[PDB]
């Protein structure tokens, strides 16, 4: 009885049912084959790997795993799946084909935290950017003092572990984006941002900081 | 102290590759995977890593290495010149058609690990459960002769922790996504047939002198 990011993301895990049909990719961003390896083949391998290992967390959050993992080095493993489980999930529902547009509640928001929505993309683009190695970056509502923060995350690691709230991600592990864009992580950064579904990004704003 | 790279050097400088660097490595490496991951990914830390340096001139970048290893402050440095070092190894245990074992290190391998198939085997699969960005080395351990499979994470470089690698294999998503794309797995079984054992030998002798 306490909030979750994704409630509705639950053990035994399961591919989630994605906003859109996979086979297109998300235009104009991800390639329908750089979309069928990071979902199909990474996603799915996390999904598989993490129900081998959850007996005992039936009807359970996935978020319910990371917490009772988190810092626990003998259960590195399990937290590893359970974490990118839900990290890829909290992704997918972030982006759809041609993005939405942000709405006024949320630009205000982001505009009041950082001075403008331009000033957080640049902000969030160098945390990317400059995120050594496989990770994560987030803008999560801080529930405490309802600041919008952005943190970046190495391999598994999700802010929800310090108790901030994400309502957004971009996943920065280098098969992410190598298919389309090799190398180049901050133009897939920057190119993101066409793809951002921010009628979600605005919904989990509204829950997290109420 | 022993330096497993005494000739790699600051200022930084890409390394000369023993084959030609347009033709990639077969048959395991293509072109493009080998011009984007030397040209590209080597080619930034050892352009970043220069920025960052003055005052090391003339010392080896596993002098920088030690001297920056963790030191909060110089985490930058830090990870360009272990990867610069990192990548610059890599490249020396790499041939194309590869370089066949050397008996003094076949039977070396065999003691240690039971046979090379086993030893094989083993390193695939520490390659494998390698989460996320990283190395998996094959080392001495200097203080016993033994060889040991050790991995690391990021940049991170088995001389911060007293072992001598003789042998690497990047795991870093970009050192087999081109050509492999999620296959990790399939990337370090292919890996072998390009491996210079004849490079991996002469550190084996050097590493346990
Ligand atoms: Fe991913
Ligand atoms: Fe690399």
């Amino acid at each position: 009885l306490c909030y979750h990011t994704l409630p509705h993301l639950r053990y035994p895990a399961e591919l989630p049912t994605l906003g859109f049909n996979y086979k297109d990719g998300i235009q104009p961003v991800m390639s329908p084959r750089q979309l069928e390896l990071h979902y199909s083949k990474h996603h799915s391998a996390y999904v598989d790997k993490l129900n081998t290992l959850g007996k005992g967390y039936e009807g359970k959050t996935i978020e319910e795993i990371i917490l009772a993992t988190t810092g626990i080095n003998e259960s590195k493993v399990m937290f590893n799946q359970a974490a990118q489980h839900f990290n890829h999930s909290f992704f997918w529902k972030c982006l759809s084909p041609g993005g939405k547009p942000m709405p006024k509640t949320l630009e205000n928001a982001i505009a009041k935290q950082f001075g403008s929505v331009d000033d957080f993309m640049v902000s969030f683009q160098q945390a990317g950017v400059n995120n050594f190695g496989s990770g994560w970056t987030w803008l999560c509502v801080d529930p405490q003092t309802k600041e919008l923060l952005i943190d970046s995350t190495s391999n598994a690691g999700c802010p929800l572990t310090s108790g901030l709230r994400p309502i957004f991600t971009a996943d920065v592990w280098e098969h992410a984006y190598y298919k389309d864009f090799e190398n180049r992580r901050a133009d897939y950064l920057k190119e993101l941002w066409q793809i951002v579904d921010w009628e979600f990004v605005c919904h989990m704003y509204e829950r997290a900081t109420k």
